[PDB]
């Protein structure tokens, strides 16, 4: 996750929408490694 | 149109497929649409 | 697009997203071929 | 916790991504959530 990009949509619902999933998106990437890895592995 | 900016090529990827889905939607014949709606209100 | 898959989410807000975003998925199939063709020559 | 059931590996797959992120999401440690919305608050 190092380059970023531009993206166009049509419809404020849908930008709302598609905001609220690159947040959690790009948040993702902040959660500590041992707390990502015990999600993954109880996913299971 | 607006647009956004995500980093990352997968966040990326991810964000166009769900945006061609929300875009693509509006040229689904209405009637489908309310055929799909009304079949998961039987449902749920 | 013929099988089908449960998904367990927690938290009422994701999983209004979620069906919001399935519900495009889903329906994006029923567009008529030429549409889906137009739409993407148009986005190049 | 809510089910949903949705047609097509590939959606299944887009709406686990999301998933995902959307739980870790919770995961992250709040300081880091706070920065992020405070610079994005600083462009938009």
């Amino acid at each position: 996750d190092e380059d970023t990009y531009y993206l166009q949509v049509r419809g404020r619902r849908n930008f709302e929408i598609l905001m609220e999933l690159k947040r959690s998106l790009e948040l993702m990437e902040l959660v500590p490694q041992p707390l990502v890895d015990s999600y993954d592995q109880q996913q299971q």
